[PDB]
């Protein structure tokens, strides 16, 4: 379509021309049109084959989780709670203007709960969500029991070497390796039926009550409300932050001052992004909260059909290598055939249960996704005397120093496969948190053989891509990517459980298996997505300060200098996954290239695909890192963009460029210290381009051993003073910004100067002078948005002997009618031609056809959405041509 769709507010979408003007009467309330009540809002939208697909969600949604019986997850039918999310297909019913009509409506039903799933869900506990204001110390949790304290006990230390073989820990050199973190302090963990607090501990190693809900509601909540009162009063904020406004801003739903239960937050967050193919509509969660399910809706689905979501716990991904999946799964929980009521995701044969999804997109008939693996480990929930009582079972899985350099060798290294190994080591005088070595060294799950049947190991899901929160040195180095080998090349030692980025391309058949997994009766049915990969993607270490390397730096002491809008410098985040077809042609006989980009903290990730079979791009050499992923670090200008203010990402096929829009109005109203936020004005635009040698350019590039990449550039289009309406990327050379510098909409034209966009004030003024019409005015004597056209005098015909030629000959000779005017372009390479019309046997008229900022030509008959633009182009009559030859 020749128009740009601009979401005006949470309900209205307006169609805009390339001249940054709204099409008259195009403003449409899509919630009302979808026959949804006013509690609904637009979550996301996409165009598929000229139709508009809109995802809607209700602020009134109330979900319940009942442990007893069946159909455990349900909408709260009392009062106004049965408000499921919907996907609606709209069509434009008019040839003149925009008139949206609803074609299909798809309800997104709550997930089915099998018996095996419900045994995990009953004791499932979820960490309170990370906000803009969560500190590194907020995330820090008290260190758990050592490997020796768990297996041997409180007696002595010298018996490790002689008793480790009985507990299957042969040659394990780490009796003081941590088995996890305590759940009696720190960030709140809540059951599906429970609610998270609006309070965040400043120091989670001392404050907060962890999973101790009763301890929070009886003593600590009073302490928190006293220290951190919500604004009206003036509080202290010595011990807790009050992030209520930051929680509302990331989609946390409330009943006055109380957040709704966890399952409501999960349902509401899970219906945030959509992607459309010929057969399917796919719905995924947002990047603020972990999601446990996604919807695969068959476009053929009949009206008033409940569309069921598929659990990620039933969705087996290819993590790159089987060991990579084994690392994640072994740390999910304790799996043992001789234990009663010890149900977790591992013991019940489920896979990774949750992700922080960056987004979803479609290219051809393929779905592309990405996200971070949300941390998920086992925890001891028993009551009486357990050594790990109220402790989460988590440990570092960073590759050892003596590992062979080569991607496959590093990621399949056995270090920390089944249990703890890393911590603190000093060989001669060289210190490392990582083991120097890998019969063989034995790792084992942190459950002692005696308390095997009497143990209750359940599941937890973290709010970030970290598994282990334990306040020790290894945690910092794992989260920041600071573990390096002592070899000549000095390679980075990867984690296999912390900061794991996930991505893939999903086919129609893989979507069909997810749909049957979602509709399966009885026991769980599984889906395998084979064109997926994983990647250790830590946060930049330069987002932190004062780290000791040669007393160690832990989470409770780590100083954040993160410039990207987060108070923390340890948890990764991603946003705006967007795919795009490369406009650059491939060699004959090869399919058109396409890729995807996504923003992460401190850089852009590029995803690479082989379009020959819609697979991930790969290379034969296993020593090379999977070439379907490439990470490019941001410079200071990109790192300064507040990633929590991401509004939207668009791709332009002609330019081959992605445009990421950031809107500062998306910032919360108040701080964690209940202080009004004042830098909520303005916006920013990041432009992403591809870099490197692409596939199928010539015979030499039919195979690749180097991953194509991307480059994010804070383009020069930004403001700290205007309220943004929209950014129109007209061409590689120009962008139009619609903003309010008051209550009224203003048009600003930004011109691309050798990679850097700069405001062109004279062009802005030309474009904005439309006199209430849809397009910029036309003035004869001015070099305006249409350049300047000066017509030759009629005397040119006699002087050049063109009078001997006929009207029909002149009209059929482009080079001649180009000599009837002189053009002055308003911008370099702006083109103009004359359109000729016979008026009589001896005369014709000419009218210019002129290129605008979008690269398109406009003339007297031009329309947008079928509406005549009536620009005001002149007509010039030339007379005195021969009647016949
Ligand atoms: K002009």
């Amino acid at each position: 379509a020749n128009t740009f769709l601009v979401k005006e507010d949470s309900k209205n979408v307006t169609a805009y021309t390339p001249f940054a003007t709204p099409i008259t009467d195009s403003k449409s309330d899509l919630v009302s049109l979808a026959q949804l009540d006013s509690s609904y809002q637009i979550a996301d939208q996409t165009i598929h084959n000229t139709n508009l697909f809109v995802l809607f969600k209700s602020r009134d949604v109330k979900v319940k989780y009942e442990s007893s019986g069946s159909n455990n997850i349900s909408f709260d039918s009392t009062s106004q709670g049965e408000k499921p999310s919907y996907v609606v297909e709209f069509t434009n019913s008019t040839n003149i203007g925009i008139k949206w009509t609803m074609v299909k409506k798809y309800q997104l039903d709550v997930p089915n709960v099998s018996s095996d799933m419900n045994q995990v869900l009953k004791n499932l506990i979820l960490e309170q969500p990370l906000t803009k204001y969560t500190l590194n110390s907020s995330l820090a949790k008290e260190k758990g029991k050592t490997q020796r304290e768990v297996h041997l006990g409180s007696g002595q230390a010298n018996q490790w070497t002689s008793q480790r073989n009985q507990h299957d820990l042969n040659n394990n050199p780490s009796p003081n390796a941590s088995t996890g973190f305590k759940l009696t302090t720190g960030n709140a963990y809540r059951k599906l039926s429970e609610s998270w607090p609006i309070y965040e501990p400043i120091d989670g190693t001392k404050q907060g009550k962890g999973k101790d809900s009763s301890g929070w509601s009886s003593t600590e909540e009073n302490e928190a409300k006293n220290d951190a009162p919500s604004v009206s009063s003036s509080g202290t904020f010595n011990k807790y932050l009050n992030t209520k406004q930051a929680l509302e801003s990331i989609g946390i739903l409330f009943d006055d001052q109380t957040p709704r239960n966890v399952i409501t937050q999960l349902y509401y967050a899970s219906t945030s992004k959509l992607a459309v193919t010929n057969n399917h509509i796919v719905v995924m969660g947002n990047s603020f909260l972990p999601s446990m399910w996604y919807w695969v809706v068959e476009r053929s689905a009949q009206e008033n059909a409940s569309n069921k979501p598929t659990w990620f716990a039933n969705t087996n991904l290819d993590w790159g290598e089987d060991k990579q999946k084994q690392f994640v799964e072994n740390q999910l929980g304790y799996k043992e055939t001789t234990s009663t009521n010890s149900h977790n995701f591992h013991s019940k044969s489920f896979t990774q249960p949750a992700y922080l999804i960056s987004g979803i997109d479609s290219v051809n008939d393929q779905i592309i996704f990405s996200g971070f693996k949300a941390g998920s480990v086992g925890y001891d929930s028993s009551s009486s005397s357990s050594s790990t009582k109220d402790q989460a079972l988590a440990w570092s899985t960073t590759t050892s120093l003596d590992s062979k350099t080569g991607y496959k060798d590093l990621v399949t290294n056995d270090t920390g496969l089944n249990g703890p190994i890393n911590g603190s080591f000093s060989i001669q005088d060289t210190f490392s948190f990582v083991v120097p070595y890998s019969g063989p060294i034995k790792t084992a799950y942190p459950v002692k053989k005696d308390q095997k049947s009497t143990v209750k190991i359940n599941s937890l899901i973290n709010a970030t891509p970290l598994n282990s929160y334990g306040d020790e040195g290894i945690g910092v180095f794992d989260a920041l990517g600071l573990n390096y080998n002592f070899k000549s090349n000095q390679e980075r030692l990867p984690s296999r459980t912390d900061q794991i980025f996930v991505y893939g391309i999903v086919s129609p058949n893989e979507l069909r298996s997810a749909k049957s997994s979602a509709d399966s009766t009885g026991s769980d049915t599984k889906v395998n997505w084979s064109n997926t990969q994983s990647r250790y993607l830590p946060v930049p270490y330069n987002y932190s300060e004062g780290i000791i390397d040669a007393s160690v730096t832990t989470f409770s002491g780590l100083k954040s200098i993160a410039p990207d809008g987060f108070a923390n410098s340890i948890a990764n985040f991603s946003v705006g996954l967007k795919a795009g077809i490369d406009p650059n042609p491939v060699m004959s006989g090869k399919k058109a290239n396409y890729g995807a980009v996504v923003l992460t903290r401190g850089g852009v990730v590029r995803l690479n695909f082989n379009p020959g079979n819609d697979s991930l791009l790969s290379t034969t050499d296993n020593n090379i890192a999977p070439i379907s992923f490439s990470f490019t670090p941001f410079t200071a200008a990109e790192s300064a963009v507040d990633l929590t203010t991401f509004k939207e990402v668009t791709y332009n096929q002609e330019s081959g460029l992605w445009s990421y829009i950031f809107d500062s109005s998306l910032k919360p109203s108040h701080d964690g210290k209940q202080t009004p936020v004042t830098d909520n004005m303005g916006f920013s635009v990041i432009t992403v381009s591809r870099t490197g040698i692409e596939l199928n350019q010539d015979q030499a590039t039919t195979t690749l051993d180097v991953a194509p990449s991307a480059l994010a550039v804070q383009s020069g289009i930004q403001s700290t003073t205007q309220t943004l309406t929209g950014v129109l990327p007209l061409s590689e050379e120009f962008s139009a910004v619609i903003a309010k510098d008051s209550d009224q909409n203003k048009i600003d034209i930004y011109k691309n100067n050798n990679g850097l966009f700069e405001i062109d004030t004279q062009l802005s003024n030309s474009v904005a002078t439309n006199n209430g019409g849809l397009a910029p005015s036309y003035t004869e004597n001015r070099v305006d948005a249409w350049g300047k056209v000066e017509f030759a005098d009629n005397s040119v015909l006699q002087a050049r002997n063109l009078v001997d030629k006929t009207v029909d000959e002149i009209i059929n000779t482009p080079e001649i009618l180009n000599s009837f005017f002189r053009f002055t372009p308003a911008f370099e390479d702006q083109k103009a031609t004359l359109v000729a019309t016979k008026q009589s046997d001896t005369s014709l008229s000419v009218s210019p056809r002129i290129q605008f900022l979008d690269g398109n030509f406009y003339d007297l008959n031009s329309t947008i959405a079928g509406v005549p633009l009536n620009i005001g182009f002149p007509s010039r009559v030339f007379a005195g041509f021969a009647a016949l030859p």
